[PDB]
């Protein structure tokens, strides 16, 4: 199999440790590291790769990501480059992707994916326990959008649709690489597109549970996720008129109990997030709120003077989501800022009405939330 | 729709309450209670039925169980009698079954099933949170058997294949009533047959979760479940040469959090179960053990003198299961007793090595046990 | 014994139920309700009292609160009035107090205290499970103050020093009624004074745990507690130069498991609390902040423009507490408002850095917080 | 301070790692290892000590335990030898003890004990979370006996009275070494005696919480703890007519959440324990059961033919405890065997009626159990 580590500026020593683990695994026949640019990380990896190849007997190569899509040059260009190399320059039957900064990587991650593929699955996804205030794009944007738009399908049931740890067999990789919607998604929206079109094409999917290993982003406001937010939402919006059938084979390995350090984690800086909600207003943002329901219009306009978020409950967020789907303009600074502020208020509301009640409450809430959204959408 | 309560002499007040709930529901057009004989409970319903019919506008009938099958006259004859009534004496589009002794029955059970059926699901199955030491036939016999024999099918992914709470569309009921394997299963094996035949015919299935749970049997040893055990195993055995194709449509509501009283419940009397393991031995049972693996043969033979069960781990049970599939004879007293003792040791082993580690450990264990059985079955 | 219900506002039906429970208890020889004025609630009890007295054989009286102290005429005047009645108009050996608005009251509360008193304890305090964002005066003002000022004494080890549910032996009541510091504390400070003076005098204390819990205030911002805060702080301040000796007898029932609804409760409205932090500023409040440490001065001053609270960590709060002890003036509107804002920031900081990590984390944090404060106080 | 590691046959590499940790600690001025005999562990330690002393600048000494007491030469001779060395051959102000096979020892353990002693405590005890089926002597023998015999005292409130991780100041060590009851306890009963006489003498006690580090015994039947059981019971029995006052200063650091590997642990082999209950019967054991209550007499006699334990509920165990206190003869093989079988049935009953309900249920149960035993004893 080919194992791929896309990387940008992640610390090279954790990356190289992970490369070594992959290369030493008996089912891995090649490791590919796809870099963003010729930075310090890149040169460290290029230098180290020959010694790793010699010591394990498994070839390790390093390449620059190619410009294959039409959005911001980002993660999608990286992953689609790897698909191209896999398809046009190798004969391997399976390709894995893992993020470069995973902290708890071991041979078992590779073995679990390969063994599930041996059972017959076309796509294997690794999923992880997350803090109640992490994964707010996943839950409030991606899974919510899938539930509201395609309530009868498997889309909203995929645990971590934005997750970059997965295995594809060759035929699935070939289908994705040939798909123009996937190829153009050069930015953060790539994982959304891989998830969407594998489901739409009826690929069998297995989700392996890994208790630990996603790196935590640095402590910061929700502002730190703003680019990912606007690109992940734009991806959902770009797909909104697609038709998706019900037939799916989609299985999930049952979780173990969540590790204490995940249950006790806080995923963002609340004070910074409240402050940022009051910033970067324009007269145009104030006016565009006329498109939204009255409680949301009045609630977000209040944020010019002080942080407000009690208004952005579960139902208000769904109504807001549909207004954004119709009117949001990708690339337009005011629309991107409005999406960001609106999402902020939902996350804050969820934080104080759900997450503050504790990890177990939050987990049951989130699944029931998707349930109510599917039900509402199916009736309308 | 028709709502059916199969009942026994137990708790007439509980049956009548459940009958009033169904009769008062706006989507229910008829209620039918089926009993074995005209005892005091039967007569209480017959007597109360005209007043319930008048108050709700919903006809309530009571009928005797008919001898339609060829095994022990038990639940199957009752359920198949109700199917006959549904098909030959009404024109309703849907039929519900709920067993009569459920103490948390409410109108939302009916609503949830009816609304799922509105989207075209042919079968709606209600499933419930269960204690870690309940559902030992479900897990160790029914789901295990489905996993070992049909690993690539939907069968072992049905949560509660023995569950008697469900809704069928008329066309599904007609198919089951016309099927000779189903009709003959007059005993406890009926639920297994309904599950198996619906999956085999590719019926679309929705599983709705009922979060408060259902009714607990009286505290007792595992031998309170002995007849059910031997009949549920016999049902699997009778089906073992069947061909079952790939998964059709299966949607499953995500389980809510387990109620504390269910997570903290103990499902059987351990002391009584250990004692009963040393009872009812014969020379023939000792002889029949020659058909089993050495560790199982010596382990069970030890139970003549003292309780032993450490031998009956997951792998030993699977080997034991295949020997029983080949050699077990339903109706033979020694085979029935050997199955009961073998199953008892498996339950005791699971109790001390898994259930004692806590509810969350037990849940992951059971779901992953099925995963291991399927994977092994597909690989050999 | 005498059972006393101080009452207010408070729907009369809750009060009358509690009176009926006390009156029917075999160890209760008299019930006394104390209110501020002859409003409708007062008249309802006076009207019901003769029937309850005839049915139970237990006399029930209602009396007006007397002006016995020199602060705001509040709970202290009520409780001290009851003490006077107990001592001058009865001969009972014991007196209980319970807040009138408790909805979980039962005879076992009375029994537990009476039986502890049979073993010679002078004071029995009932304590309850509390949500992680309740009891913020208890933790951040009262227990913190006791820990910072008297680290080697029992004071900060009393679980609920503000709790109004307790039993006193006659000699303890007499001591408290005769004490001028207690008598003058007519406001919310009374419970602190009863706690402090009993410990200072070496009264033997039993704390009994009531697992069911007690009354939740209406959902609101922290400013619903503003008067109680300023008066509870003033009480600690008034005592700060007192000498307290080493621990006497203190027995404390081990807390049962927290009820889920308490562990999952949110005790205040975060949005409203954030808004209120930006309100009621004066130039004098801004000037008064020159007395505080630079991070606190700059942090609170930021609250004129937007909510800030990350600065108000555990160490900053202790420094702030000592500045308040020296400089805070009870009755000065600006000092009262500054105290309220400072406390608000501590509560918000605690909520986002501790309570949001879950109930168990918050419990360990709070108890260890007191431990750190005592250790630090003893080392300087 | 002096840090002491008593050792017998523990693996020398773990011991020597722990010695190195203590030696490198800035507050530790000497390490003493007291061995049982000149075995392979002793020789490995004696060999390594010089290089440890040189690298840390802290002297490490190894000595053989002396014969100071009159029971089985065991743990007590080791600990009392260390006391003698501390008192007669050093001038250090504090002595720590740590078991040789602790798995997560670090400088923080030493620091926490020293900082609590700095606050003023005479005795500091480290306590740990334990599996629900570990600590069965601690709970069912030691804490239970303390509760039944001295219900008004602090004795039963000490968390693991059998724990060997502690710090004593010099004067506490001197008091214990000079006490004949303590000096004679050469066996497993020593920790019971240290706990008892420190409480009886009014020593102030702090209990530090450590989340992990106790070694787990090898997987086995309760038989593996038989010697410790009979010696720990004999120690309580030897103390039963002692008078203990109420006054005490005893504080506990609040626990963190139990770690998953502890919550999921099973502490004994249930099958082996059931078997062992049926073994080693004599006519005299059968006859001595005449001294016990009828349900216990009949219940245990049943174990000649099959394992019985449903009879040994909480109340039966208390009644059994009192019969043993009056009639148990230390060293008498029949009485020691009866104690072992009776205790076994209590553990089994507790395991199936409490521990099987899960860790959280068990923890709340055990504290409530002691509370009921105190209450019953206080009334009798």
């Amino acid at each position: 199999s080919l194992v791929v580590f896309p990387f940008k500026h992640e610390h090279p020593e954790v990356l190289l440790h992970n490369v070594r683990v992959a290369a030493a695994h008996p089912r891995v026949h090649e490791v590919l590291c796809i870099g963003y640019e010729r930075d310090q990380t890149y040169e460290a990896v290029e230098r180290a790769a020959p010694e790793i190849s010699r010591a394990t007997g498994t070839p390790v190569s390093v390449r620059l990501q190619e410009r294959l899509g039409t959005l911001r040059p980002g993660k999608g260009d990286g992953m689609n480059t790897a698909l191209r190399y896999f398809l046009e320059e190798t004969q391997w039957e399976r390709i894995h992707f893992y993020d470069a900064d995973i902290t708890s990587f071991g041979p078992d991650w590779i073995t679990k994916a390969e063994e599930a593929a041996d059972f017959g699955y076309g796509l294997v996804r690794h999923y992880f326990p997350r803090a109640s205030t992490d994964a707010m794009i996943t839950w409030m944007i991606t899974r919510t959008g899938f539930a509201l738009l395609w309530p009868h399908t498997e889309l909203s049931w995929i645990e971590q649709p934005l997750g970059g740890e997965l295995l594809m067999r060759r035929e699935v990789a070939a289908m994705l690489y040939e798909d123009e919607r996937v190829r153009r998604r050069s930015d953060w929206g790539i994982d959304t597109l891989y998830t969407f079109v594998t489901v739409q094409q009826g690929v069998s999917i297995y989700e392996c549970y890994i208790p630990e290993g996603k790196a935590h982003r640095l402590y910061g406001g929700l502002d730190d996720l703003r680019t990912m937010l606007v690109e992940c939402f734009a991806a959902i919006q770009s797909l909104q008129h697609e038709v998706v059938g019900q037939p799916a084979i989609h299985r999930q390995e049952h979780p173990h109990r969540v590790p204490v350090h995940i249950a006790e984690r806080v995923g963002y800086d609340v004070e910074a997030t409240l402050h940022r909600l009051m910033q970067h207003w324009t007269p145009r943002q104030v006016e565009l709120l006329e498109l939204f329901t009255t409680p949301v219009r009045e609630g977000l306009r209040t944020c010019q003077r002080r942080p407000a978020f009690n208004f952005m409950d579960e139902m208000a967020w769904a109504a807001t989501y549909h207004v954004l789907l119709e009117h949001f303009q990708p690339g337009d600074p005011d629309w991107e800022e409005l999406l960001f502020k609106l999402w902020t208020t939902r996350v804050l509301n969820y934080t104080m009405t759900v997450a503050l009640r504790g990890y177990d409450y939050a987990q049951q809430y989130l699944y029931r939330m998707l349930g109510r959204y599917r039900y509402q959408a199916a009736l309308e």
